[PDB]
């Protein structure tokens, strides 16, 4: 008879209603998951960006040092160029 | 408030369905175009960092040699002067 029907249907609609609730929770959960993931990506990229920056910053610091080193050794060499230029005029 | 006949409403929503499909296709083209642009900008930024580091290494190399020479001249000038005081 159609009394079975009435039973099964009521059960089943409650089941749908249940899944519905759970799938909407699945959604809250996913949303949060995505937020976490965004946070983790941003750290990873932050850091990686730190390492690329460092590499460059090192080459720069080195260039400036080298540049000052050479500049000291030049002050010295140029001080000696005036010396031979004078002493040759005493010869 | 003008009222519409049903067979007329079907027309208007049939046409609106056309228009919407069209926007779908546009938006599609756009999404691919953007995706490419994105990709290209990633490549561009890579390159820019790349060239900066190449140019910098060139500079380190250049300066390291330039400084070794000038040290040599300095030493040479030291020698010449000392032996030049030797004569006079």
């Amino acid at each position: 008879t159609r009394t079975n029907e009435k039973v099964e249907l009521q059960e089943l609609n409650d089941r749908f209603a249940n899944l519905i609730d759970k799938v909407r929770f699945l959604e809250q959960q996913n949303k949060i998951l995505l937020a976490e993931l965004e946070q983790l990506k941003g750290q990873g990229k932050s850091r990686l960006g730190d390492l690329y920056e460092e590499e460059m910053r090192e080459l720069r610091r080195q260039v400036d040092q080298l540049t000052n080193d050479k500049a000291r050794v030049e002050v010295e060499r140029d001080n000696l160029a005036e010396d031979i230029m004078r002493l040759r005029e005493k010869l």
